[PDB]
Formats: structure tokens, sequence, C-alpha cells
């Protein structure tokens, strides 16, 4: 649930395809399994914070789709992080 | 809604009564409503993470009503501090 916040990061600098995002959620954190990657996604695409595109068939990795980051997404996740920021700190003060 | 944690991160080491837990969420914190904290006291009482008792009416303070948190509150305290010590890592990771 909180896969959201991690693909919305993930796409703040690039758009991505699914084994990136995948790869990235790998290699940072200890969390993922595909189909919840998947979910995740067209849930995202839903309520617009992410927009889909496809790659072509004769590009260096043939057809992918792609996904951008939207301006609400890129709202969303500038959201995010302020309320990260102050939740952080009250939660070292009392669970630290 | 976090305010559940910070009761029972206050009561941890000490019974306390309303005062003493509002004083150390506003001196610890940038939150509190006292509305706010007896509605989650109530809440807290009815899930069994909490239970109340008075003080004498010839005691130094007069009539007060304590909490102690009990042993499922004990529980979930510790549950929340593992959480928190797992999501502080991926969020800073994400979103610092």
């Amino acid at each position: 649930g909180y896969i959201d916040i991690l693909i919305v990061s993930i796409l703040e600098k690039k758009d991505c395809y699914g084994y990136e995002i995948a790869k990235q959620v790998r290699e940072r954190s200890e969390f993922l399994k595909e189909g919840t990657m998947y979910l995740a996604l067209k849930r995202m695409e839903s309520k617009n914070l992410i927009k889909s595109y496809y790659s072509n068939e004769q590009s260096s990795g043939g057809r992918r789709k792609y996904y951008n980051l939207t301006n609400e997404g890129k709202d969303f996740l500038e959201i995010k992080k302020q309320e990260w920021r102050f939740i952080k700190k009250v939660m070292n003060q009392f669970l630290g």
C-alpha cells in the first residue's frame, strides 16, 4: 500500500517501464511481487497519477509499456515528501 | 490517527492522566485538541490497549482518571516500534 509512493518516487526523474520500476524497488528496499506491481500501476493510471504509452517494436528494447508521472502525480509526490518530513520527526521522538 | 501510538508510547514508563499525556504531546511534538485526546483514550480503553482507574480525592492531586498500558497495549507498542524501523528505512530512501 506504500507501493504507490515508491512508484511515483521512481518515476520523478525518468519515464520507466515495469522491469525498471521493480528493479529499483528490489535494489533499494527490502520489499515486491510482480502481480502487486501491475495492480498498483493500473490503480495509479486510473487516478491519473501516471500516464502510460508504448515504445516501438523496432526500438532497442522492442515494444514496452512506459509510464510518465503526471502533473497530478508530481503534486502527490511533493505532498508525500512534506508529510514524511513531518511524520518522521514525531515518530522518531516517540518510537525511537 | 497517529494519536493512539503517541499515547501508548507515553504510558510505557508511567501510568498517566490526561494533563500529563497532553503535556508530553505538546512539549515533544508539533501536534492536539483536548477533545481529540479524550476521544482517543475512550477508543483505546474500548480495545483494551489501556485500562483506567481513579486516584483518591484526598491525594495530592485530588481525584484523577489514570491510565495503565495493558499487556495488549505493550504488544501493540512493540509492533509499532518494529514497523517504524522498517518503514523509516524505505521512506528515507525514496522520499529523502
